[PDB]
């Protein structure tokens, strides 16, 4: 197996870990951790294009899109590589998560390691919000935390 | 081209920005920015094996050592991919990094992307401090910084 893992942190209350494997080459990824500081609801959760936090969680560019398509849910055909929809939380402030996901990768072209986990300010419309915005970036707003996607033992 | 960044913290003052670039997939790497925060003197300086900072930098384990070398100088055969030296602090706690290497690389094998990068207490004595661990560590003593090298734009 493969793994890697993301540590979440931002200039505010927003904190949390991720981590990544993927039994078999080019297989599932399973993705699970836990995210705490965050307001009640969803927040859209996406791998952005570049592993740069220069300037915080902007210099991570758009939302990671080998195949230069439109963004939309992790269900949908028609997505960015990096579209993970959302993680939720309750009022406790935490989202538990626990995806799996066939579209990203440990290797290849659609590895992801490298480059940032983004927790947003607000929900991921999964490209059905009516406006342009909503196939780009899925109008979740600002990011609350950001970390670098690295190998994992 | 093809560049990669990596954005140092820790717990304590140290902090900086790093800079890669390799012109040519076969080629040298350049390293470039500054750290400050720092003791003056000479603080190891080295890509780390894993690019996990759930625990703090402690997380990142050994030198990357694909090769399975021991350690050594970057201006040494015998030396893990990761041993990139020192950097060198004035009084006022800044160095100010500018180097290229030629072990390391932003693709394949010797790959550093999805690493950690890590600045040490103390000196690294690049293999010669005459007991094993120099060998293994260089003697450079805890981890005062680190980031995750990321993909950059
Ligand atoms: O060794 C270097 N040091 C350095 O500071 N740079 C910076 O990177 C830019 C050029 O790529 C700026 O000219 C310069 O500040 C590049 C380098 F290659
Ligand atoms: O939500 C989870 N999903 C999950 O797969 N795991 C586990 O995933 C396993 C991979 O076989 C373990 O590595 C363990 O981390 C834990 C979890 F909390
Ligand atoms: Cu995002
Ligand atoms: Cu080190
Ligand atoms: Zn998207
Ligand atoms: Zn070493």
């Amino acid at each position: 197996a493969t793994k890697a893992v993301c540590v979440l942190k931002g200039d505010g209350p927003v904190q949390g870990i991720i981590n990544f494997e993927q039994k078999e080459s080019n297989g599932p990824v399973k993705v699970w951790g836990s995210i705490k500081g965050l307001t009640e609801g969803l927040h859209g959760f996406h791998v952005h294009e570049f592993g740069d936090n220069t300037a915080g969680c902007t210099s991570a560019g758009p939302h990671f899109n080998p195949l230069s398509r439109k963004h939309g849910g992790p269900k949908d055909e028609e997505r960015h590589v990096g579209d993970l929809g959302n993680v939720t939380a309750d009022k406790d402030g935490v989202a538990d998560v626990s995806i799996e996901d066939s579209v990203i990768s440990l290797s290849g072209d659609h590895c992801i390691t490298g480059r940032t986990l983004v927790v947003h300010e607000k929900a991921d419309d999964l490209g059905k919000g009516g406006n342009e915005e909503s196939t780009k970036t899925g109008n979740a707003g600002s990011r609350l935390a950001c970390g670098v996607i690295g190998i994992a033992q």
